[PDB]
Parts: C-alpha cells; structure tokens; sequence
C-alpha cells in the first residue's frame, strides 16, 4: 500500500531511566497546523520498540490501569525475542532482524491520549526507535513520536517544530510505496 507517515522526532535522544510523558494532543495539533490530518478510523496505539536491520535490547513499561493492547509484529527476517511482561512491562532481544514493532498500549488510538513510560533499558545496536506508534484509516496513516533512537535519526520532508514535555521535536512527512500495516 501507498501512504504518508507523520513524524515527531526529538532534536536529541531523550534520557531513559525515569518516567517520560508524551502529551499526544500537542503533537496532533502541531501536525494539524501544518496541514497534516489523521484518519477518522483509529487503529492500535503503543509505546513501541521499532527495529530494522539491527540487533539490540530494550525494556519498556507503560502505565495505565487501562492499557490493554499487546503489539508484537515481525516480518520474520531476523530473530526477535519479545516477552509480554506483567502489566505494561515488556522486553525485546532482537538479532540481525529486518522490520519489527513491539510495544504495549491501546486497542483503539485516541487523539487525546496521554502516556507515561519508563524505558528501563534502551540499548539498540543498529536501527531502533523508542517511539509512540499507531495507525489510522481514512486516510491510511502511520504516525510516529520518537523520543530516542540508535544509529539513525528518522528524517524526511521538514515541516516545522513543536515543544512538548520539556523536549523540542522536529516535524517530518515521509511516504512509502508498497507497505502494509501492523
């Protein structure tokens, strides 16, 4: 499938060890102001560990009484050890993988969501995103809010900036031709 991607990318890798907050409504409006609108149909929404052509290790925890969804996907190109921890916790040991997404969040995404998380460990050795991840339909859109990464910072068509949660983010739009979902 062909679709546009929305990006919020910190101007510097965010500290990992204490609880971090992603006020999502800030990124949503900032995207709206630049003509970037999400779909009317909301898919899942997680604080995930996105990896590609890399190996590493992560340990994330997502707090909520109400977090229900468990996301564990992989195009089966490499080895991916994803353990569904207790509560909102989870870990990932990936090796020479291709693409994959692992995170815990919500079955249905909300443009008003508020997220507290504690990256117990962020040791990506290659390409890996410590990002808030989710999709929407009508239009079909894959959105990102990246706080940290590995060897590659996600860029694209620059559209502006937004200050949120004591951190400034660069805004990008990218396009993919022949990408699925999940």
């Amino acid at each position: 499938a062909t679709f546009t991607q929305y990006w919020s990318v910190r101007q510097s890798k965010r500290p990992t060890g204490s609880n971090a907050t992603i006020t999502f409504t800030n990124h949503v409006n900032a995207w709206k102001s630049h003509g970037m609108n999400l779909g009317s149909n909301w898919a899942y929404q997680v604080m995930a560990t996105e990896g590609y052509q890399s190996s590493g290790s992560s340990n994330v925890t997502v707090w909520g009484a109400s977090t229900d969804y468990w996301q564990n996907w992989t195009d089966g190109g490499g080895i991916v050890n994803a353990v569904n921890g207790s509560g909102g916790n989870y870990s990932v040991n990936w090796s020479n993988t291709g693409n994959f997404v692992v995170g815990k969040g919500w079955t249905t995404g909300s443009p008003f969501r508020t997220i507290n998380y504690n990256a117990g460990v962020w040791a990506p050795n290659g390409n890996g995103y410590l990002t808030l991840y989710g999709w929407t339909r009508s239009p079909l859109i894959e959105y990102y809010v990246v706080d940290s990464w590995g060897t590659y910072r996600p860029t694209g068509t620059y559209k502006g900036t937004v200050k949120s949660d004591g951190g400034t983010y660069d805004i990008y739009t990218t396009t993919r031709y022949n990408a699925p979902s999940i």
